[PDB]
């Protein structure tokens, strides 16, 4: 079962290539939980982002050019991601756009993280009709003394 | 000797009533650099913000409220936080407003980090008058894949 995983500002504004204007440990938090133990797709852009491999999970690098790390599995295509995980029950994608764009077809579950700012963008999370898509959990959030702004936490599930 | 490290948006803003909208790591790695073997000032808000005690260096809470930790210092005069730092060649205040305002004429260096962020705030670091100050070290970074903002360190020693 394939899941993505992002952190959407207002019109679904996603990161392009610098650090997104947001302190949100909290959304750290719940992308670890989510994730940990489990294979994770990623592309270029978001690879140089986190700079170094996820702890506990299987990292997965989905990109045209080539594997400067040894500790991490580097593919060419959609194809080879998905087997490059193994028989697993649930395969996180957690961005950039384009690695997005081509897994929603795919994809079964979306954890969304919508959160309260303005940011200016290219890059914008797919559209997705969520009238194909059922809301099991939502649960907000006010911004804190660690937390920079209001957010929102949401799983759906592909009916 | 008496120095202030400070983060510094706009306008001289230096807090918001929660987390402040960037995430900029090559700052904190600044601030650790220039900080660590060095015994630490802090107001209250400013400790409950970090979390926790920051290794490797003394922590000395300037409050006039009671303790609430035992891996501090708590101290509830400006004369007290000094004595508490000892013997050492340099002291480091680190905030918030407060305490930068009690602790600058006192200052002989000022560590600053100038982010190109533009926020409504709640507390400003104190106007110093900067033909008082001669900056002896500049340098600036753009906004990358891991820092949201451009930014500029700057030391400043009292003319
Ligand atoms: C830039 N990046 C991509 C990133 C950030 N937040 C997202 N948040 C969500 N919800 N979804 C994503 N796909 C997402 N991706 C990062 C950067 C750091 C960490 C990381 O350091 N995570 C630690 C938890 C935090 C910490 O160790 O400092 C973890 O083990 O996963 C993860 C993703
Ligand atoms: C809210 N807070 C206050 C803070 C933050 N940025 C600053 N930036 C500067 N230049 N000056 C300050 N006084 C300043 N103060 C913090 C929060 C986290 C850490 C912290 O975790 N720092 C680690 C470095 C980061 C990593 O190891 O997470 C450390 O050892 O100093 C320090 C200060
Ligand atoms: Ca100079
Ligand atoms: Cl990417
Ligand atoms: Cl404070």
């Amino acid at each position: 079962m394939i899941s993505l995983i992002a952190a959407l500002a207002v019109d679904r504004v996603i990161g392009m290539e610098n650090a997104m204007p947001w302190n949100l440990p909290a959304d750290l938090a719940w992308f670890k939980r989510n994730t940990l133990d489990k294979p994770v797709i990623m592309g270029r852009h978001t690879w140089e982002s986190i700079g170094r491999p996820l702890p506990g999970r299987k990292n997965i690098i989905l990109s045209s050019q080539p594997g400067t790390d040894d500790r991490v599995t580097w593919v060419k295509s959609v194809d080879e991601a998905i087997a490059a995980c193994g028989d697993v029950p649930e395969i996180m994608v957690i961005g950039g756009g384009r690695v997005y764009e081509q897994f929603l077809p795919k994809a079964q579950k979306l954890y969304l993280t919508h959160i309260d700012a303005e940011v200016e963008g290219d890059t914008h999370f797919p559209d997705y009709e969520p009238d194909d898509w059922e809301s099991v959990f939502s649960e907000f959030h006010d911004a804190d003394a660690q937390n920079s702004h209001s957010y929102c936490f949401k799983i759906l599930e592909r009916r």
